[PDB]
């Protein structure tokens, strides 16, 4: 248990992680018409443009992009055994 786990880093960012990833699901809507905007990037951009609005604190991508990944893997444990 080193002390990097120690919880040194503030709550206020694992907590604006949860409102990107709460807000942001591996599900629920995957559309992007960019025929038409023509402006649409990488949807990191998108997590990490929710934890900057948040209070301009930090602002990972690959970390909020991981933690999507996470999310994913509790659904690939719904083997309906029978």
């Amino acid at each position: 248990m080193d002390n990097d786990a120690e919880g040194v880093w503030s709550p206020d960012i694992e907590q604006s992680f949860q409102e990107a990833l709460s807000i942001y699901p591996p599900c629920g809507r995957r559309k992007i018409i960019l025929s038409d905007e023509g402006k649409m990037y990488g949807r990191n951009e998108l997590i990490a443009r929710y934890i900057k609005l948040r209070t301009g604190k930090t602002r990972t991508r690959k970390q909020v992009s991981s933690h999507i990944q996470v999310l994913a893997r509790r659904k690939s444990r719904d083997l309906v055994p029978r």
